[PDB]
């Protein structure tokens, strides 16, 4: 068209583009405020108008790049509150919006947002619900100026229905407290599946990425053809390589024309991709990437026919070595949607280790023929961690699964910080508790996307201040080994346990007046340090001083004196458990 800017407000509607608009300007000048930004939003939304009223408009031939340089050159304190970023202006486009992106700080130092309490939230969104919800907005899209902006603005929308819908409720805290802990889990894993993918792409190349992709895709669209499913996965990759070096307008552009290409080929991808596609243009691609599995053809061969038996094998492998292992991924891929991906990688990894190792041999065909015999501890290892643990979930809660694991891991590795095997324990909980819950066929695929971002989550943490060449193995190893590297971990026999301290398992009256989650966090935290100072106590030798524990918690929030109870009654507690535990 003669105005893109005129072209895209058409199609987004103001209200989509003023959101946008701020959301990308706050990405970049994070350190303007809010007032600043919404001047800004004002006059590019004028100036949008003029250009929807006539095409010709001066200055509404120009791109969107440019337009948005121009206006981001139009602050008038870049150079002393950006500095730097400041001589980006100097510079001609396409280097002025490189020069940007170049100096879009990934963690900017600002204090944490707070959350206010609900009254004076569902206040404030009742005498003005825009400027609750844009200041928000701002807040947030500053702190994580790489985080999608068409996704920012979907959670905006979730956040806007918590808001309609609780504020009006008899007891608003029950209500809108515990979504708005949902609404913040989801987008932090949500951020951190964008910087890990990134992350990957990085690290381990475009082949490892693309394999990923082949098995992810055949598994959400069984139908597709093979060469089909090749295409997306060549799209998919170009899409993520450019979204990841942070240009808004070109990721938003490749995502669009991913979806709509899809959208297009609908009968020829899937059957479910049919109100997904009916969808305005802000949110198809969101739609799609989250649509469910399409029903396998049923009528499906046997792997063991073109990829075992068939003597034309090696000469297929040696032809195109990529493009036949794609082809074994994508078939063992869509006839299992139960396995997890990184599954489908190690059995496509293991596959192409035999046919390395065997079709440099003299009969092929009796060298790899018991392959599929190999995969059968690969495909059930995970499956036994699944029930074994659900199972235990089960038989304790939620709450008592994480002391298990607690105990289990900081045995393994006693160095690590208590604060981070409390954490990281109480999450691995909450896996247990999200994905138990459907049926086996679910649940390998369940755990491997949250396992995903609370395995990473903990290996950064470790990576800034390391304190185990086990921890940092595992962390640094491929992404296919990452899980199965820390589930081998054994206790630590070398570890030489902390002296005991008072403090430590001192225990005043406050407990009493906690919340849950507060009394959890003391107790937990407590049993870190307790498995710290003795690791060589039984799983029965800690159950009984759980125990005496349990109770005395009981004995002391319920008897008229408390502190005294505490002080009193915790003297002997030590005294005896100590003892118990020698
Ligand atoms: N330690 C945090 C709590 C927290 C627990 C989990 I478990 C978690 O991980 C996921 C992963 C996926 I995938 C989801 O869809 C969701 I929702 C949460 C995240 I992020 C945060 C705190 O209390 O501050
Ligand atoms: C996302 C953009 C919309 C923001 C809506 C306001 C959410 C309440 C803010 C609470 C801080 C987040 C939290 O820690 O729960
Ligand atoms: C469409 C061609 C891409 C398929 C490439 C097949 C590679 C299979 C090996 C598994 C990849 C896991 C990543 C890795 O360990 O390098
Ligand atoms: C300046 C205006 C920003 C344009 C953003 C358009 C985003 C289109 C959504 C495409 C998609 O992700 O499917
Ligand atoms: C996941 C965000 C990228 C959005 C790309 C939309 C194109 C449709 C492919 C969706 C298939 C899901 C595969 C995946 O997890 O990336
Ligand atoms: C607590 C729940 C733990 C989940 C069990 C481990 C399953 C991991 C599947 C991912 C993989 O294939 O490595
Ligand atoms: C520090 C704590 C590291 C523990 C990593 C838990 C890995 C989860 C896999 C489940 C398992 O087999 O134990
Ligand atoms: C040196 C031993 C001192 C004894 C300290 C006791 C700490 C154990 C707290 C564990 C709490 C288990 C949680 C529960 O009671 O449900």
């Amino acid at each position: 068209h003669k105005s893109e800017v005129a072209h895209r407000f058409k199609d987004l509607g103001e209200e989509n583009f003023k959101a946008l608009v701020l959301i990308a300007f706050a990405q970049y000048l994070q350190q303007c405020p809010f007032e600043d930004h919404v001047k800004l939003v004002n006059e590019v939304t004028e100036f949008a108008k003029t250009c929807v009223a006539d095409e010709s408009a001066e200055n509404c031939d120009k791109s969107l790049h440019t337009l948005f340089g121009d206006k981001l050159c139009t602050v008038a304190t870049l150079r002393e509150t950006y500095g730097e970023m400041a001589d980006c202006c100097a510079k001609q486009e396409p280097e002025r919006n490189e020069c940007f992106l170049q100096h879009k700080d990934d963690n900017p130092n600002l204090p944490r947002l707070v959350r206010p309490e609900v009254d004076v939230m569902c206040t404030a969104f009742h005498d003005n619900e825009e400027t609750f919800l844009k200041k928000y907005l701002y807040e947030i899209a500053r702190r994580h100026p790489y985080f999608y902006a068409p996704e920012l603005l979907f959670f905006a929308k979730r956040y806007k229905a918590a808001f309609t819908e609780c504020c009006q409720a008899a007891d608003k805290a029950a209500c809108l407290l515990p979504k708005l802990d949902e609404l913040r889990d989801e987008g932090k894993a949500s951020s951190a599946k964008q910087r890990l993918k990134c992350a990957s792409l990085q690290k381990f190349g475009e082949r490892a990425f693309k394999a990923w992709a082949v098995a992810r895709l055949s598994q959400r669209f069984p139908k597709a053809e093979f060469a089909e499913v090749s295409k997306l996965v060549t799209d998919l990759t170009k899409v993520h390589t450019e979204c990841c070096h942070g240009d808004l307008l070109e990721c938003a552009d490749d995502r669009a024309d991913l979806a709509k290409y899809i959208c297009e080929n609908q009968d020829s991808i899937s059957s479910k991709l049919k109100e997904c596609c009916e969808k305005p243009l802000l949110e198809k691609s969101h739609c799609i990437a989250e649509v469910e599995n399409d029903e396998m053809p049923a009528d499906l061969p046997s792997l063991a026919a073109d990829f075992v038996e068939s003597k034309d094998v090696c000469k297929n492998y040696a032809e195109a070595k990529d493009v036949f292992l794609g082809m074994f991924l994508y078939e063992y891929a869509r006839r299992h949607p139960d396995y997890s991906v990184v599954l489908l990688l190690r059995l496509a990894k293991t596959y192409e280790t035999t046919l390395e190792k065997c079709c440099a041999a003299a009969d092929p065909h009796e060298c790899y023929a018991k392959v599929f015999d190999e995969f059968k501890p690969l495909v059930e290892e995970p499956q036994n961690l699944i029930k074994q643990n659900c199972e235990l979930f089960e038989q304790l809660g939620e709450y008592k699964f994480q002391n298990a694991l607690l105990v289990r891991y900081t045995k393994k590795v006693p160095q690590v910080s208590t604060p981070t095997l409390v954490e990281v324990s109480r999450n691995l909980g909450k896996v247990g508790s999200k994905c138990c819950k459907h049926p086996e066929a679910k649940r390998m695929p369940c755990a491997e996307d949250y396992l995903s971002v609370v395995l990473n989550q903990l290996c950064v943490l470790h990576e800034k201040t390391p304190v185990s060449d086990r921890v940092t193995k595992c962390c640094t190893e491929s992404l296919v080994n990452r899980r199965p590297c820390f589930s081998a971990l054994e206790v630590d026999e070398t570890y030489v346990p902390k002296e005991f301290n008072a403090e430590t398992f001192t225990f005043h009256a406050d407990i009493c007046t906690l919340s849950e989650k507060e009394r959890q966090i003391k107790k937990q935290t407590a049993l870190v340090e307790l498995v710290k100072h003795k690791p060589k106590a039984t799983k029965e030798q800690l159950k009984a001083v759980m125990d005496d524990f349990a109770a005395f918690v009981e004995k002391c929030c319920k008897a008229d004196d408390k502190e005294t109870c505490f002080a009193e009654e915790g003297k002997k507690l030590v005294a005896a458990s100590q003892a118990a535990l020698g």
